């Protein structure tokens, strides 16, 4: 219903994503002896979409991601008219979460967002595993396209009803289980932007890559489903 | 149906929560080499709500948490009349689980609830990660509000039916994956009270914080859903 | 339909349980550096019930456990007539899995079922954590009763349809996340018997405890649901 | 509908499987300190089927596995006519994923697919745990048969509708939690072939075992369900 409801849902769900997924990375993943690892961060990322696509999916469509919104537009499933408002709402909801995360994070002696990366996406020298830019393009392109094909299929008219938030949220856990070592896993321009702002340095300088590549990837995934798989 | 059924359900489900989530913390999380970590405790917390909201959710609403009950009241989804009886039922069911957990725990040489914290919530000197009180307020406030927005949305008239226990239980796993390092993760006054009693010391002295903050947080989350997202 | 179908389902699902849950313990849990821990064994246990209660639940009821069968009888949900045939079917399906597991396990240099315990349940000197017999009784009694209350509730006429295998399977993961350190987690006489036979020693000598306690526990859980929660 | 849609779905979902499950093994499982282990690889494997059986299951049946396709044929659930086209589609979709994975993997200094095994299945000297060929046959035979019985049951006319992708995907996680130490877990000829090609050596020499055994196993599982459990 009336756009305000949908934009609020998109801003709150993207907030959830960044605060949830990035907070687990910043606060819990490398905690001595008991911390949750990349597996726990990956679970946390997927649970934000699972939980918010259940909570507000009926309201806005449950995108929480500029590449989902744009890929859904290329899949002939979303109107170009509401695209820009969704992306701004996602970025704003994302940023507000990184700021609050940054304040929570600063309450521990020795915190340093620039030096730790603040869960930012990067490649080459700023890839966790030491992976080249090409490794990073290929992975984010395949994983963004795949994510969009799952989103498109699971929300298809003929797919089983009500299960979509499970498929989509879990796809995002999968995607994280594969690619954290390569790019810290983006597949989401709004989530990359939100943390890059607070990292302040290299993250802002590679940010472009995490707009171009997930968006291009989400377009391809949406065109693959629309042209090859749907009717 | 008739209040006795609902209060029994609330007492049993909160019992499940404390015994399940706190028992995994006390007995299994730091077990040498094979223990389950914060990730396993977080899974365990979420599974108590998932499993009991399926089992007794049809009976009482499946709250298991004084902040859920109060936030559901502020969301215009629950009557102020049954609020007090739910909270007492939750606290009583919680306490009975900590006592039984404490007796199970005492059957191993060297157990010491005061010195180990008995999975109690704290801040500052009693935060697992060494996080300030402000870090603790912000996290429990955002995570309580978010939890309440998921609860409100997933149980909305227009949300897919029957899936709510999955969304809500998993939200609680998420919430734990983020915040154990900060406050040992409360979001639940009854769960905090239950373990604080048996820790006996500092936990009882910071207990107030874990009534005020999760309740205030759950109120905001419920008012955000009711005023900004629902109709 | 005609008893043969149901007994086959019970024998195959209990086979799945033992081979799945116990195999993960015997083969994968303590594997150097990459092994799955108690958290992975707990996930594996729950996934056997989740997966078989989906596969054959429509056929037999999906019990896979003599304490479930007996507790379902005490809950006024299962006829005393088919009780004995279910329990024998469970034990037989369990034993066949431990034998096949034992043969798979023997294909690695240095395997020794008596000395490793072969994932057997025990207490006192044969508890993983060094827990007393009383610690073991209390935990298996509370966890068996709780399991039975989840089973009873999730399969209640008024509970959401089709979700029961998720609630029940996950409850069993929970139960394992809490109690592996205490008794290696039984809640299942047939699963205890199956591995005890191949351990050959102390496991057979404490086996009685894992018939009495889970059964008594499952009775209480079923009577709690029938008398306090159902109508 | 018209075969092209189904073959595309099978090729894309098997691509997802290999890239998802094998990529997590190659890129993330042994990552220093934070890596995901066998538990995370097992989760990743199951999530590919869960996510694609939701996305394209309505299109092709959601097989993603030559042993599923053939076992579904032996279960009297799939026509022999479309069997060959499915298997070729699976192998092709698998191979394209291993090539892209191999290129992503090569972007890190010191990568070596022959020397690391490239997540390939093997036995004896090429089993992760040092397990004999007999250990490997028994495990892949029981786990393939079991997988096929879950697939058959969960997609039975009388099983709860829409839940099948959850049961099946999770069964595959289970299967991986048990058997990675034994054979690196195949249960899938197409997934074995895809990585064996890029490993280049011993993997190609034992590849036959991972066609014969999962197929034979999937046949038995399908005949067990059709003859003993279905009508
Ligand atoms: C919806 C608003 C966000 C738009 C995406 C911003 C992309 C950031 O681009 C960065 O800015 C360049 C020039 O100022 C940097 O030098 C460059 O490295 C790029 O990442
Ligand atoms: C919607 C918010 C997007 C903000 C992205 C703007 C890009 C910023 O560019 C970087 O700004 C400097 C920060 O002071 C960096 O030091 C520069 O290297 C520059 O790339
Ligand atoms: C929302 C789209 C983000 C802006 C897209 C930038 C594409 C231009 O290509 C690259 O951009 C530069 C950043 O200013 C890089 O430094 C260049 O190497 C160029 O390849
Ligand atoms: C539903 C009953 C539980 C009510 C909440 C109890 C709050 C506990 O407050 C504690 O008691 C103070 C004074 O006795 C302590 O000194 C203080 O630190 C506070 O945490
Ligand atoms: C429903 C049960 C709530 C119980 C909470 C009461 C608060 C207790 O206050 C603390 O009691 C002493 C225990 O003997 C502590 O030592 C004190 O510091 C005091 O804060
Ligand atoms: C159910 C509500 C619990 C009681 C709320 C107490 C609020 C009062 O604020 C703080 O309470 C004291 C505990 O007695 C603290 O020690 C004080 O610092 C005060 O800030
Ligand atoms: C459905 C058949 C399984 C029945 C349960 C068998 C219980 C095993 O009892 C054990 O046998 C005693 C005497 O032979 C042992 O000494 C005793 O320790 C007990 O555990
Ligand atoms: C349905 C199978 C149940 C089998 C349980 C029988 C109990 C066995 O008792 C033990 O048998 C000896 C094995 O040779 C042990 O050494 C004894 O200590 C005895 O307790
Ligand atoms: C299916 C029920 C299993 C048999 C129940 C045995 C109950 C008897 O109590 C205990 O049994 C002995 C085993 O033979 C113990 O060794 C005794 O200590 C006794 O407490
Ligand atoms: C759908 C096409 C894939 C068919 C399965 C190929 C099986 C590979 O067999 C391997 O080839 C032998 C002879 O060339 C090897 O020496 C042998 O070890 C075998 O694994
Ligand atoms: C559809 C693709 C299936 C490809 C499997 C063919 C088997 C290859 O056999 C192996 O080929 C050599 C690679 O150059 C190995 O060195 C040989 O040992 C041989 O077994
Ligand atoms: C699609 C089926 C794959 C081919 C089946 C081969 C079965 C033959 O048995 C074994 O095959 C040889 C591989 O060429 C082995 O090396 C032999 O030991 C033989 O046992």
């Amino acid at each position: 219903s009336h756009m305000f409801r949908k934009l609020a849902a998109e801003s709150f769900g993207t907030f959830w994503l960044v605060f949830g997924g990035s907070g687990s990375a910043v606060l819990a993943a490398g905690f001595p002896e008991l911390g949750i690892g990349f597996a726990g961060v990956a679970l946390a990322f997927g649970l934000t979409v699972l939980t918010m696509a259940f909570a507000v999916g009926h309201i806005s469509g449950g995108h929480f991601n500029p590449a989902v919104t744009i890929g859904l537009w290329a899949g002939g499933r979303f109107p170009a008219k509401e695209v820009v408002g969704y992306v701004i709402a996602q970025v704003v909801g994302g940023i507000v979460a990184a700021a609050l995360l940054y304040l929570i994070a600063s309450g521990k002696t020795g915190f340093d967002a620039a030096a730790s990366g603040f869960a930012s996406n990067g490649y080459g020298e700023h890839s966790p595993g030491g992976y080249s830019m090409l490794s990073a393009l290929v992975v984010e392109l395949v994983l963004s396209a795949g994510f969009l094909l799952v989103i498109h299929g699971a929300t298809d008219k003929f797919a089983p009803a009500g299960f979509a938030p499970i498929a989509i949220g879990l796809a995002l856990t999968l995607i994280h289980l594969i690619s954290i070592p390569v790019t810290n896993c983006s597949v989401n321009p709004a989530r990359s932007t939100a943390v890059a702002i607070f990292q302040g340095g290299w993250a802002l300088e590679q940010l472009w890559f995490f707009w171009v590549v997930p968006i291009v990837g989400g377009i391809i995934g949406g065109l693959i489903y629309r042209t090859l798989l749907e009717k």
